[PDB]
């Protein structure tokens, strides 16, 4: 009754399917071969393990669908199809929640550093529960059917909201976590520069009051570094009390009025010693965390891809009084949905590339070929 642009309908979207189809499959394809030579040494890879799986699942769906949108029993089979396409894609949001989850527990861990049998379990049970869900939907006229679609439906948005919780959860932890250690380090930073700034200022100096405003901006920077700096596990802790020493020197000094005195007892500062200790103080604080443009990458993947699908959803999911009758609203629903539809598919082509940034023996077995 309502009508669309064939130059979208059925040219387009099947040659932007035809584009994920023939992408999909060769990097999916060259994955399964490198998957199939390392050994499944941690829950992490057995997760990416069945990721390729129902990355190769999704891949075969879209043929169906680039031949019955381009236009060319027939409905039988795209009503089967449909159902293993979205089996695959709530297969896939479970194993990223898994994947983001072992992700954020590597990171809560010392850097570069049981579980074997139960991920191979976890696995299986996401799987035959998805599969077991998915077969009345199959083959199964009955009023049974339209009330197990909604069921069904139900049970997969439940899915996807719980791992999108997951996901927002485990990244703010992560944030949280890389933005302290950002501030630690840049505020020590800043603690050393601002010691060695004032030091020229006194350097330049003419009068006290330029003199003891340095030293007074010197011994804060001084201590608030040695504070952020605690004892060593195994000097550093007698060393700050040296610097601190003759900065509260050279303060006493312009307190009573002598400036060439303070001036020449900050220049202390400047020997071969005091410089040592000071080199060797900058590098007991300097002390890894996790890789930001690496560990985002699993959250960018799942928004790109999932978030837009459910988003979308929620407005035409409690509004509508049955169904709407205006045609540029039925329009603008269909171009939503299959729009959405199409970024939930490119999972099947994102996903190799949390395989390249996220396994070091992966990178490198890809890198050799
Ligand atoms: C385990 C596998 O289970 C399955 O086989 C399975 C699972 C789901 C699910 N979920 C599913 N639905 C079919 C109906 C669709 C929907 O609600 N369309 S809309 O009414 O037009 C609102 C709208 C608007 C914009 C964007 C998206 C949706 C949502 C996906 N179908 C199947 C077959
Ligand atoms: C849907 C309603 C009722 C809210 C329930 C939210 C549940 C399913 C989710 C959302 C965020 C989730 C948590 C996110 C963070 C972690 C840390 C990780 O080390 C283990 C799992 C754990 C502990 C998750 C378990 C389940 C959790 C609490
Ligand atoms: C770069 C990556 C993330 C993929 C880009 C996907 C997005 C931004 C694009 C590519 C193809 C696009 C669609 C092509 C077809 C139409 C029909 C037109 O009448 C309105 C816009 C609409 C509905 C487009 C919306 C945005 C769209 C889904
Ligand atoms: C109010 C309701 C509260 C919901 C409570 C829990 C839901 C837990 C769901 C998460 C299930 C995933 C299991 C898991 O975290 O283990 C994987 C891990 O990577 C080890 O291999
Ligand atoms: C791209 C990823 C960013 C994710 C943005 C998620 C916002 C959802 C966008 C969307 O689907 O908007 C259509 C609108 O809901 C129609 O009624």
């Amino acid at each position: 009754l309502c009508t669309r642009d064939y130059k979208i309908t059925q040219v387009l979207f099947p040659l932007l399917y035809t584009v994920l189809f023939f992408v999909g499959l060769i990097t999916n394809g060259l994955a399964m071969r490198i998957f199939f030579q390392i050994r499944s040494k941690s829950n992490f890879i057995i997760f990416l393990k069945n990721t390729v799986i129902s990355d190769l699942l999704m891949i075969l769906t879209f043929p169906f669908k680039i031949l019955s949108d381009a236009k060319l029993l027939r409905t039988f089979v795209c009503q089967v199809t449909s159902v293993i396409f979205y089996f695959t894609m709530y297969i896939s949001i479970s194993f990223l929640g898994l994947i983001t989850i072992d992700r954020y527990q590597k990171t809560t861990r010392p850097f570069k550093t049981k579980n074997l049998l139960g991920a191979k379990i976890l696995s299986v049970v996401i799987w035959a529960f998805m599969f077991l869900l998915s077969l009345p939907n199959m083959i199964l006229k009955s009023e049974f059917g339209l009330v197990w679609h909604e069921i069904v439906n139900y049970i997969c948005q439940v899915i996807f909201w719980i791992n999108f919780l997951i996901v927002i959860v485990c990244y703010t932890l992560i944030t949280k976590e890389l933005y302290r250690s950002y501030v630690r380090t840049a505020d020590l930073e800043d603690n050393w520069e601002t010691l060695n700034d004032n030091l020229k200022v006194i350097e330049k100096a003419d009068n006290a009051a330029q003199v003891k405003d340095a030293l007074t901006k010197m011994r804060a920077a001084a201590l608030d570094a040695q504070k952020a700096t605690p004892p060593k596990l195994e000097d550093f802790r007698h060393g700050f009390d040296i610097l601190v020493g003759q900065i509260d020197d050279a303060l006493k000094l312009a307190n009573e009025g002598k400036v060439k005195e303070a001036q020449a007892a900050a220049e202390q500062l400047k020997t071969t010693r005091n410089a040592y200790i000071q080199k060797y103080l900058r590098g007991v604080g300097k002390v890894r965390k996790k890789v930001n443009v690496k560990v985002f990458i699993i959250i960018a993947v799942f928004f790109i891809c999932f978030v837009p699908f459910h988003f979308a959803r929620i407005p035409y999911t409690l509004s509508q009084t049955r169904d709407v009758f205006d045609c540029t609203a039925e329009n603008t629903l269909f171009y939503v949905k299959e729009s959405t539809l199409w970024l939930t598919s490119l999972n099947a082509c994102l996903n190799p590339f949390i395989y390249f940034f996220l396994c070091k023996s992966f990178r490198n077995s890809l890198i050799s070929m």
